[PDB]
C-alpha cells in the first residue's frame, strides 16, 4: 500500500470517519487527471487507493473533503477541502501516509515517507 | 484590506520572508482565474492583495510557493506549494487573514476572520 | 517588549479573547517561580508582560488558561492548559513571539524570534 | 494499552524514533509524582506505559522530551519538552492515545479518546 491517508478530528479527540479524499497526477498538458478516490474508515485511515505499479513517477494532489465532513456535522467550516501537492516516486518507489487534523477554521498535513 | 496572510518558518522560528503568494478567484468555467499576488515582507506579511470593491463573495484559493522557499534555503521540500481554499461571504466578519506555518514535509493554516 | 504571547481559536476563527496567560521562571531550587500574567485583548494578544531589565536569560514557562476559555464557550476541552517550557538566550534574537492555536482536543505552539 | 503516544517529525517527514517520554500524575499535594516512562520504536510509538488497574483517575502530564531528540541530530531546538495536561478517567476508563508532530520552534499535539 504504497499511498494512505489518516485524519483526525480536534474538536472531538477521534478519527475523522467517513470523509472523502480525491487523489489527482497532474497530466502532460498540466490538468489534475483522477487518479484515486476513497473514504476514511471508522479508523479515520484510507487504504487500497493504489498500487506500486499505478503509482508512477509525478506530481500529485490529494484532495480530503474537509468541508462535506462537517456541513454533515452541523458545521459551518471555512475551507473547501484540504489539498497536498507533492512529487511521488522521483527517486524510485516510495511509501506516503498523508494525515492531516482538522478543525473548522483550520488544519495541519504532514507526510510520512518510507523506503 | 480585506484579505492579509502571514507565513512562520517553524524550523528556524521566523517569518518567512520574500516567499511568493499568489490568490486566485474561481471563474464561472471553473477554472482559477489569477487574483492577486505578491512576496512575503521582513515580517512574513502580505498586506494590499486587493480592496473591498474587487473583493467578492465567492471561492478563492491562496498559493504560497513553499517549495522556492525551502530551496532557497538548502532544504529538501515535501510539497510544491501550499494551498487555501475557501469561499469568502459577505454575511461573514469582513477581514481575512490567512495564517500559515511551514516546515519542511508539513504545514498547518488557520483562518482569522474578524471585524466590521 | 522581549516576551508577547499570540492565541487563536481553530474553532471560530477569531483571537483568542480574555484568556488569563501565566509566565514563570524557574528557580534555583528548580521550582516555578511567578514572573508575569495578564489576559489576552481583543486581538487576542498579551504585550507588556516584562522588560528588557527583567527578562534574563534562564528557563521560562508559558501557560495558557485554555481550560477555562472553552468552557466559557460552553465546549468541553480536553487539556487542563496548554504549557510552553523554553530557555531564554542572549545570543538569540531579542524578541521572543509565542503563539498557539488552539482546539478543544489538539493545540499547536510555535516561536517567532526576531530583530535586533 | 490505555495510555499510547505517537510522534512525527516535520523536519524529516518520518516517524520520531528514540524520544524519551515521562508521565506524572497529580498527587493530593499537588506535586507531580512519576507515574510511567519509556522511549517512542522505531515506528514513532510509544506502548504498555500503564494498565487500566493503574490508570485511575487523575490530572496527568505527558512530557516528551523533544529536545533531547533534537540535540542528538545537531540540532538546537527552542523548547525544553513537548508538555500535555489533561484530567483522565474521570467518566469511567477511556483509551488515550497522545499525538504529537514536532519541528525544531514549534509542536502541535492532539488527542484520541476511545470508548
Ligand atoms: O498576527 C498573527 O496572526 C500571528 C500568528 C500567525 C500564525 C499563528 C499560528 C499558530 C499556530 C498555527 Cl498551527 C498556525 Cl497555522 C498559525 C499564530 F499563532 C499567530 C502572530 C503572528
Ligand atoms: O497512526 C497515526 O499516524 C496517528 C497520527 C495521525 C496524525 C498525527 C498528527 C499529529 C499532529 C499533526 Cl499537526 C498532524 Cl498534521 C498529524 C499524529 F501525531 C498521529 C496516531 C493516529
Amino acid at each position: 500500500c504504497p499511498l494512505m491517508v489518516k485524519v483526525l478530528d480536534a474538536v472531538r479527540g477521534s478519527p475523522t470517519i467517513n470523509v472523502a479524499v480525491h487523489v489527482f497526477r497532474k497530466a502532460a498538458d498540466d490538468t489534475w487527471e483522477p487518479f484515486a478516490s476513497g473514504k476514511t474508515s471508522e479508523s479515520g485511515e484510507l487504504h487500497g487507493l493504489t498500487t506500486e505499479e499505478e503509482f508512477v513517477e509525478g506530481i500529485y494532489k490529494v484532495e480530503i473533503d474537509t468541508k462535506s465532513y462537517w456541513k454533515a456535522l452541523g458545521i459551518s467550516p471555512f475551507h473547501e477541502h484540504a489539498e497536498v501537492v507533492f512529487t511521488a516516486n522521483d527517486s524510485g518507489p516510495r511509501r506516503y501516509t498523508i494525515a492531516a487534523l482538522l478543525s473548522p477554521y483550520s488544519y495541519s498535513t504532514t507526510a510520512v515517507v518510507t523506503n
